[PDB]
């Protein structure tokens, strides 16, 4: 069974740990990768029920299990803040335009 569900891709909570561990690394160096330069702070408009206090930062996850290292980051992110704490797990798919919803 996924994790987390988006859209129709699967993730397991490992899939989620190594996404995010890579996405928090380059956050504490203060470098970015891709040209939409990620990690970068999610602002939250959506307004989710996040359960970790804020700021954010959204990073790309990959279906294809491979750690985001630029070029197309697809519809997934997986959305941690400051503490390296999981917010969630969210997906342009099923969502009008660029706005986002959460996996389920
Ligand atoms: N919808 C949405 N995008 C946001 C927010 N915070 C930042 N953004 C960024 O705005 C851009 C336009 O939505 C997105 O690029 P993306 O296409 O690469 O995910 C996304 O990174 C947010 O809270 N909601
Ligand atoms: N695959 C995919 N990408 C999307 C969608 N909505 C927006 N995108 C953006 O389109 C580009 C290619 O995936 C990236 O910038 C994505 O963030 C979507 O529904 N599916
Ligand atoms: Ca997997």
């Amino acid at each position: 069974a996924c994790d987390y569900t988006c859209g129709s891709n699967c993730y397991s909570s490992s899939d989620v740990s190594t996404a995010q561990a890579a996405g928090y690394k380059l956050h504490e160096d203060g470098e970015t990768v891709g040209s939409n330069s990620y990690p970068h702070k999610y602002n939250n408009y959506e307004g989710f029920d996040f359960s970790v206090s804020s700021p954010y930062y959204e990073w790309p996850i990959l279906s294809s299990g491979d750690v985001y290292s630029g070029g197309s980051p697809g519809a997934d992110r997986v959305v941690f803040n400051e503490n390296n704490q999981l917010a969630g797990v969210i997906t342009h798919t099923g969502a009008s335009g660029n706005n986002f919803v959460e996996c389920t």
